[PDB]
């Protein structure tokens, strides 16, 4: 019943974001949300940003997602972040991995 | 809820193993296990090794893990392996990536 992500077609991009990522998986709906986050090693969440889903193109096994602009556009080394797909208030997918690179 | 791995502070190490890897995530418990694996491209698992967790230091969002020694310390090129966190008999995280170097 949870959203599931089997694959993503994009693992990185420049800090501005603003490019399409395709998620292959299961149990996506027009109410699925995609949420990018980042945590410190000790687990404090220091970033959260919802990503825009293209709901016309998306299908129950295929989500089209616009990668967010990263929290700090002035980073000087690549930064590892996560994203998950969530249905409702609690049914979230496993966390996926993504990397932003400096301009 | 399944174990979830959001971060690892170590992506690789030498075949000796023994250094500490911190995993950041969710739904870890004192019974969580960390299992390293290797499989061929036809998908046959050719290595399985449980990694020792420091259960005193670990928290529900942090696992302190001793990286295992790799199965063959005489390799001459790096080897890609996976690891996962498992609670109970079958509730596992998706596979994470790791590399052993010669
Ligand atoms: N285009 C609709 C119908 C097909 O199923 C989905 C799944 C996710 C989504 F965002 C939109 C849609
Ligand atoms: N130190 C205990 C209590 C806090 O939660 C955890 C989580 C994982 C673990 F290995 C041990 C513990």
């Amino acid at each position: 019943e949870l959203p599931m992500v089997e694959r993503q077609d994009t693992d990185s991009c420049l800090v501005y974001g603003g490019q399409q990522m395709i998620l292959t998986g299961q149990n996506f709906t027009s109410e699925s949300k995609v949420v990018f986050t980042e945590k410190t090693t000790d687990g404090q969440q220091i970033w959260e940003m919802e990503a825009t889903v293209d709901k016309d193109k998306s299908q129950p096994n295929m989500l089209f997602v616009e990668i967010p602009e990263y929290r700090n556009k002035h980073i000087r080394t690549p930064v590892k972040v996560n994203f998950y797909v969530i249905n409702g208030k609690r049914k979230r997918s496993q966390p996926q991995h993504f990397t932003y690179h400096p301009v």
